[PDB]
């Protein structure tokens, strides 16, 4: 499958790639605003994830640090990134069918859009202002908005028992961007896609 990740923010964001216990394609890359950097994602990736970092600095080695998504110092991410990070979220192949959403289950750092550039489903979008609307106490330092189990690691905001509700701050999430996961046990927002499908990732699509 093709991702094309277009940055179509008014700043720099460091794309990140990545199953969890490996990159996707190179893992990472710097796209400056209007940048566009096309992946290759296997058939059959479970769990892949992209997202943007924001106030990256990486070294000749590609070592360094970000203010959001840091996936253990590396430009090229093999890991999860830190919250906060809006994550576009995809298993592809799955039975016949990709699964593709945005979830704000880590937080908001960077509004995002994530549409097939094939046929036959729709794209999702969370391009609302999360950040500068963001409760004072999931507001992030680095910039951006920590989800309520990041921040207060608790079993009703992480889920933990698999038993839990909305809660203020997952309907803070779900408000912004209905079209997102707010928490663990949110009705889904999965869409559907025809195996094999395309897609474009945008940053800021909307600003």
């Amino acid at each position: 499958a093709t991702f094309e990740i277009v940055n179509r923010c008014s700043y720099t964001v460091w794309a990140a790639a990545s199953k969890g216990d490996a990159a996707l394609d190179a893992g990472g890359r710097q796209l400056n605003s209007g940048e566009s950097w096309t992946i290759n994602v296997e058939p059959g990736t479970n769990g892949g994830k992209i997202w943007a970092r924001t106030d990256c600095y990486f070294d000749d080695s590609g070592s360094g640090i970000c203010k959001t998504g840091d996936c253990g110092g590396l430009l090229r991410c093999k890991r999860f990134g830190r919250p906060p990070t809006t994550l576009a979220e995809f298993s592809l192949n799955q039975y016949g069918k990709d699964y593709i959403d945005i979830s704000n289950i880590k937080g908001f750092n960077v509004p995002m859009n994530f549409s097939p550039t094939t046929r036959g489903c729709r794209g999702v979008r969370c391009a609302a202002d999360i950040v500068g609307q963001c409760p004072a106490k999931l507001k992030a330092p680095g910039g951006g908005c920590n989800d309520a189990c990041t921040v207060f690691q608790t079993s009703e905001y992480c889920c933990t028992t698999g038993k839990c509700g909305p809660t203020e701050y997952s309907r803070f999430f779900k408000r912004l961007c209905p079209d997102a996961f707010s928490y663990v046990l949110d009705k889904p927002t999965t869409v559907t896609c025809p195996g094999s499908s395309n897609y474009r990732v945008t940053f800021c699509p909307t600003a």
